């Protein structure tokens, strides 16, 4: 699959919030284009003269991930991370030129990256009390992946001192998502545990931190909460279930296909991490069938 890479697999089923440390800090952000910034202010100024009610908002970048020796004590994980914006994304990401951008961030910085905007997304393998994930339908009428599946997710916006904080924003906002697009109550959401990152190489490789959640409400309860919002209560056009007994080869169904890179990512993640029995007991043929 060409249009997603992993960068990080989540050790021991996946990391909950406390095994989490992030850096914040201006190292971490975008270099300043070869030419300048002018570019991106050129992009944005043209974007707006056709839709002037579009607003700039903040986003976290990725710089990078470092995993601690697997089986050791203390924080797993560190997040690296500087701040980039909607404005630099469409710029830089989303630019016709982003090829050529990641070419000469290898020259000058050996960081196919340094020169992109880089926004952390977050998405979920969402699982019911009836052992069926979440699938959503997006919109034919929007800009990124239209008419293709999804998972609930999100770009968080802000506001290991702060570097706390931030890990709680990350993990409150996959959970805050569930809740606007999907329309379930909080309380029916277990704690997010990180099942890994994924980088999209359609969008010049920007990267989406994937999350494990647990819903108590069945399929059918879940699909009564989302239409039960009405049309105005979620940006999708429709919701679904695949059994989890069926995700272990969703990538041979005609549905891969449908999937854009993001949800892949979301896919491949809980198919490497929460599926694979390592035990004998989840590992014996009949629990496990071969091919
Ligand atoms: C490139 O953007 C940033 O680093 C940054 C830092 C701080 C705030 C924002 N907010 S906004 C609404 O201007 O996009 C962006």
């Amino acid at each position: 699959d060409p249009e997603v890479t992993l960068l990080l697999q989540c050790p021991g089923g996946g990391l909950p919030q406390e095994q989490i440390q992030a850096e914040l800090s201006p190292a971490h952000d975008r270099r300043p284009l070869p030419g300048g910034d002018e570019a991106i202010t050129a992009i944005w100024e043209t974007r707006l003269k056709a839709q002037p009610w579009l607003f700039d908002a903040p986003k976290f970048r990725l710089h990078s991930a470092t995993l601690a020796p697997i089986g050791s004590r203390g924080p797993q994980l560190l997040l690296r991370l500087g701040l980039t914006s909607y404005r630099d994304f469409l710029g830089t990401n989303w630019s016709s030129s982003a090829a050529w951008l990641r070419q000469q961030g290898a020259t000058d910085w050996g960081d196919t990256q340094a020169y992109l905007a880089d926004p952390l997304g977050v998405g979920a393998a969402l699982a019911t009390a009836d052992d069926f994930l979440v699938f959503l339908r997006r919109s034919r009428q929007v800009a990124e992946a239209p008419g293709l599946v999804d998972v609930p997710g999100g770009h968080p916006e802000p506001q290991d001192l702060a570097g706390q904080l931030v890990v709680h924003e990350l993990f409150s906002s996959v959970l805050q998502e569930i809740c606007d697009e999907v329309n379930l109550p909080l309380l029916t959401l277990s704690q997010p545990l990180l099942l890994g990152i994924a980088r999209n190489e359609t969008s010049a490789g920007r990267a989406s931190a994937e999350f494990y959640v647990q819903c108590s409400l069945t399929s059918e309860q879940v699909r009564k909460h989302y239409l039960s919002g009405g049309p105005e209560a979620h940006e999708s056009t429709g919701i679904f279930f695949v059994e989890t007994q069926n995700v272990r080869r969703l990538p041979e169904t005609e549905m891969w296909a449908e999937l854009c890179p993001s949800a892949k990512g979301a896919i491949i993640l809980y198919n490497r991490v929460q599926g694979s029995p390592t035990g004998a007991a989840l590992g014996s043929p009949a629990l496990l069938p071969p091919l």
